[PDB]
């Protein structure tokens, strides 16, 4: 309960202004065809992205905070999965990903 009101709190940092220069790739879900990728949704099973997150936190489907947890760890995984570690979108994933983590946690 009180556990998934903070996982919201932390939702609003990650989409928050702050860390607008490199949370904007995950805003939403990876269009495949606008990017220009034809190997995507063969290598990466379960997408993920933060107004997915955002939704299923409104439709109260996160039972815990370790679930919660779960699906924003998953979008950053795909991130690295599909992409070489030189590309910057992995820089741009772990620059978010080292901002979740650390206020993830911080929750009592
Ligand atoms: C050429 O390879 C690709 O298109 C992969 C794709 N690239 C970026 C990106 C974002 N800054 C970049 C800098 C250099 C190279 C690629 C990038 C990107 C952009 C998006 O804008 C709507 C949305 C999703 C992504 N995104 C995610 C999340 N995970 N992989 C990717």
């Amino acid at each position: 309960p009180e556990q998934l009101k903070h996982c919201n709190g932390i939702l609003k940092e990650l989409l928050s202004k702050k860390h607008a220069a490199y949370a904007w790739p995950f805003y939403k879900p990876v269009d495949a065809s606008a990017l220009g990728l034809h190997d995507y949704h063969d290598i990466i099973k379960h997408p993920m992205d933060l107004s997915t997150v955002k939704r299923k936190m409104e439709n109260r489907d996160y039972r815990d905070a370790q679930e919660f947890a779960a699906d924003v760890r998953l979008m950053f995984s795909n991130c690295y999965k599909y992409n070489p570690p030189d590309h910057d979108v992995v820089a741009m994933a772990r620059k978010l990903q080292d901002v979740f983590e650390f206020r993830y946690a911080k929750m009592p």
